[PDB]
């Protein structure tokens, strides 16, 4: 599983939508949309900008 590193600081727009903190690491469930990433934090999922996240190979 891919992980993701929260370049910064972001909070929610809609129920179910990642509220990110920054220098965070996330596991890339799925990143089909070129500016839509659904990542996951924790025991919760939820989409984030894909400009606020970064690889980790």
């Amino acid at each position: 599983k891919e992980l993701v590193l929260v370049l910064y600081d972001y909070q929610e727009k809609s129920p179910r939508e990642v509220t990110v903190k920054k220098g965070d690491i996330l596991t890339l469930l799925n990143s089909t949309n070129k500016d839509w990433w659904k990542v996951e934090v924790d025991d919760r999922q939820g989409f984030i900008p894909a400009a606020y996240l970064k690889k980790l190979d």
